[PDB]
């Protein structure tokens, strides 16, 4: 639990690029893992939902999550996203992680089946048996996983041993609030990017998210301005983002975010695999006016 | 509506043993709100218990509460019903009593259409006669789910002066906020009240209110010059009171609370709400004396 | 005797939203001849609440006059308010019903337990009358567990539940684990399932308009004739799409404009009138009904 | 795609302690539901544990079923994954293995378009090469709320011959099947199956049914004659089980009354189901007993 004090930080959501035929863009990948790093970010959450994770194999997670520690080993944090609804499968993979040098693994509830709570922790433990002492960041996303926990059951899901942290992707800070108070020295990854700002006054000390991949940097500055107490430039990072996550939810969040990186040209295709469609065509003016914008900010 | 602007204590209606308006207590209460240091007051909403009385009732609370407390703070009056008639009835009655405005929640129960929802809130608007109107949005109770445009709408309406945010989504808060700068936007949550701050409210009408509202004045004081960890550590002892409260029962456990405070002397709500459970007693009767003392 | 199809009364106004008295009647009458077991009175669907006391209070008593001992009467006695519910049912006494209903108090979280005193008080209050537990989460919010259920249906004094809910397995449970139990379907439109998995009777809206096709429904079901009770039910759904599209309410309302049975369709704000271009449809489904019976 | 109508098993997938398939208690569960009555199988789906199989697993399963049940009997394959492609992979080897349908749910945990499922529900089609589909709908475990025009643009993609309709709501069945008097429509929740038949549904695919399809049998006939009694008798008892198969779970409670019936080994469910009750087996095994003479 103290253990897991360092896991605390900004970490990107890791897009995957797929080429012209769906299959894994292994160059613009490459590319994406410093796109990243250059920006100051603290760390990479591999594998996640925006990983899209879940239109890929055990292998073709595998390989990405190798592709990743050649480069990005040491420098920042590596967090693995594990997670699969079969148990072995995400024990593979919280192998595979322990293996290839990761800092910790992750797991998304597991979903469509209406799994019990019981079965919840007895998923997560068997993971961090495999897990070989790394870390555990249970990911917690009523939103697309269908699962409904109480406090208490969060409560419970985060003192097993060998749980370090929580990606928390619920929009409620009555509870972000609640586990704080709880659990004093967790660390409490806010996962919608569109309250950041918010998530981190009510008892977060750190977050996640798939915008970081086109501007991490203005996430840092939030976390700045409230440890300096500037309450004003914070409400300007956070409403700029808002601009931007805006535009990303009428676009598509993942074929957005890539077909702004197509135009800071760190990514060959833009495409998200099936049944995952293409960008529509009008929003190409702004969405190539908003990486013009984007690389002139940072420089 | 700068005058608007605040932290507005939801007031809550006294009952005495036979269910009946507890006159002397209403008073009280109002006055323990003004020396308390409140801005303000929504009367007749929700935690008024609006929907178990009937207009007659909200009628002599609203009189009662303007002769105690109008030209001392501002006092905005839940008119709501889910009949437009009952509503304006409600609206001339507080523009009648001096009231600084008025408010309805959405109405509920039926399905309305947002073109049904406007004319609701046009023809209660007019009845008032000049008072601006805070849209009162409350999704979770009322059942009503309003889009974000549906929602900037609403709030361009023709002497619709605020909304209350009764809501949780601190997205939306900053996505009205960035879109209408000088909306005067209520939170209507009390435990998310700091972060519903940052995303962009300017104030408040919340229902603890009622016993430590210097608390989120204090909140609000604490981040307008920049002392986060006051500020969280009020929300903090706020939400550990509102961790009782929603254990025993919020409206109940608030005037109970009076009630040890000597303020309300019968500390219920209306049937079929029921008692305060006898075992949470000493932990109310405790957060009184805790909370007399703060002040 | 609470068994049967009983029809849930529209409040006809006139054109002040004040109680059309005479269309009121007209509607008593216009329902007793279609063969309807009954009529449930300041339902949702009486726009109940939308009136006053006062007003439901009227109403029970106008239609217990057009009523009493012809067919079967339902007051709908319920509010929010645990006193106010009391008012309007020792009326319903007064008046002499046969049965009280009252939809489980809704706006503001009640405890199950809270729930449960409210019909306790109720079925005191109505002095000797039984009780319509009246369930419908869509409209309350009020989420019922089968648990909660068996001890509300089998409170000592009530007799009989509305079940508005679409869930068929649920239905069957109930009547499994309440054998006698009287049980209404509560949504029009899966009325034929609804018997099929064990409601024996319907309170309805739509059956102001066609009390008979329910009752034909039931027919076929109790004949084996499987073939008719769809073939109605479609018939019953092409409209119910029709009154959906328009406003459920002022629909009927209208349908029974166009019958010569309501003076004006109109249903109180915020419920606006209908939509202008569903008149035509409206008016040939109003032609196209006095045809049958 | 008339051929496809009727009642369907949805086949369970037996594993054994070492979570691996069960490859003789899969074979002998399918011959068990062929000597049963079922109009054919429903293979790999929900109740297959498909989302906790790789593809080669699904594969293997569905090349095991054809060896032993094509000519026979009618055979679905469940070919759904999230992703198109798998789905795809799936298709064109469920189409070697000589399959006579095919099925997909609609794509699940991210939110994809409307427009973004027809074309997958299309390409699906294509790798098919000349089987029918299955437009497989189940909003409660997907979290997809299809309306009834989308259902409808659904239903007549060419190529597909049969909605599988696992949602509750009967008035949608009738205005489906009102709008559509030839598709195959099959019921979803084997808890409301004489319900859904009355509102349209003339076929069902259910995870019951590889325990008692010829209760499910015996209510479409009922009904047909026009014999409700029956077809309430039947509907009552098959839900005196499922209010069961709950409490314990359902897949791992049904493997379990399977294994008493000697057709399964271990009566598993891959983790993260748990193990069935120990406190649930006198009543578990008692309904085998129970249903082995019946």
């Amino acid at each position: 639990h103290h253990h897991a004090t360092n896991l605390r930080g900004v970490m990107a959501a890791l897009l995957t690029p797929f080429d012209q035929q769906q299959a894994l863009d292994k160059a613009s990948l490459r590319r994406l893992v410093q796109f990243n790093i250059q920006q100051g970010i603290d760390g990479l959450y591999v594998g996640g939902s925006t990983g899209e994770a879940f239109v890929q194999s055990l292998s073709e997670r595998e390989q990405v999550l190798e592709i990743v520690a050649e480069e990005a080993k040491g420098k920042i944090k590596l967090i693995a996203h594990v997670g699969c609804v079969s148990t072995a499968e995400s024990q593979q993979l919280a192998a595979s992680a322990k293996r290839y040098g990761f800092d910790a693994v992750s797991a998304v509830t597991p979903f469509y089946y209406p799994f019990s709570f019981e079965e919840h922790c007895d998923h997560y433990r068997a993971i961090i048996d495999s897990a070989d002492g790394l870390p555990m960041v249970v990911y917690n996303i009523p939103a697309l996983s269908g699962v409904k926990l109480t406090l208490d059951q969060i409560n419970t899901l985060v003192t097993l041993p060998g749980v370090g942290a929580l990606k928390q992707t619920s929009g409620d800070l009555y509870q972000m609030e609640q586990i704080r108070r709880e659990h004093p020295d967790l660390v409490l990854y806010n996962g919608y990017d569109e309250i950041f700002a918010s998530g981190l006054l009510a008892g977060a000390d750190g977050g996640i998210g798939s915008t970081y991949n086109i501007m991490g940097w203005r996430y840092q500055g939030i976390v700045k301005a409230l440890k300096e107490g500037d309450i004003q430039t914070a409400q300007k990072l956070q409403t700029e983002c808002n601009k931007v996550i805006d535009l990303l939810i009428k676009t598509g969040v993942f074929r957005g975010l890539k077909t702004v990186l197509h135009y800071m040209d760190v990514v060959s295709v833009p495409l998200c695999r099936k049944p995952f469609g293409p960008v529509d065509e009008k929003y190409l003016p702004e969405l190539k006016a908003l990486a013009q914008q984007l690389m002139q900010e940072r420089g």
